[PDB]
């Protein structure tokens, strides 16, 4: 398998939106950098914040959209063309309603499942890059699915994601050195401690 050379975080810009649950995969692109020390800087070329350098002995590219979530395709898209770099190496960290706090998943392929941001990728590269899938809970009803990712976590469910967005960092290495079964099998058993 290819290794991931293009790490992807969705979310939006703005520090109104910056604790919100819709932000989950920003979280974990900020984290992943800091931990390697990777900078993030402004790249208004790709409508995004980016950053490069070595994660476990490979070269990582980070990307953040600053597009809003709906528009991620408009950096996503011109970004992995630009650097030739094909879907199969490219993983999008994102939050995902269809799953509890404290749950996270390794998905490759497949389509949306209704998630606005992946919505505006699929179209343009084509379904076969790989998702990790932050649970961030579903409120209850369609009604308030907005206002929920749109949202705050409360502290509880906040530890929760925490605790899995630090189990998928520590499978990093796994996934940049082409790994991803593997990575897939370790980060899709987490449970909270």
């Amino acid at each position: 398998m290819s290794n991931i050379s293009l790490i992807v975080g969705l979310g939006n810009p703005g520090s109104e939106y910056a604790q919100t649950r819709h932000n989950a995969g920003f979280w974990f692109v900020e984290q992943l950098a800091d931990k390697y020390g990777i900078t993030l800087k402004n790249d208004p070329k790709f409508h995004g914040i980016s950053g490069r350098g070595n994660i476990e002995g490979h070269d990582v590219r980070l990307l953040l959209p600053m597009t809003y979530m709906n528009r991620s395709g408009q950096s996503v898209v011109p970004f992995s063309k630009f650097y030739q770099i094909a879907p199969e190496a490219i993983l999008i960290a994102h939050d995902e309603l269809d799953m509890n706090p404290g749950v996270i998943r390794l998905k490759t392929g497949g389509g949306h499942g209704g998630h606005n941001g992946l919505r505006d990728i699929v179209p343009h590269i084509g379904p076969n890059f790989h998702r990790l899938r932050i649970g961030i809970g579903h409120p209850g009803s369609k009604e308030r699915v907005s206002g929920h990712v749109l949202g705050k976590a409360p502290s509880n469910e906040q530890s929760l994601m925490d605790g899995a967005i630090d189990h998928a960092l520590s499978k990093v290495k796994l996934l940049v050195q082409g790994q991803v079964p593997q990575a897939m099998n370790q980060i899709n058993a987490y449970k909270p401690a």
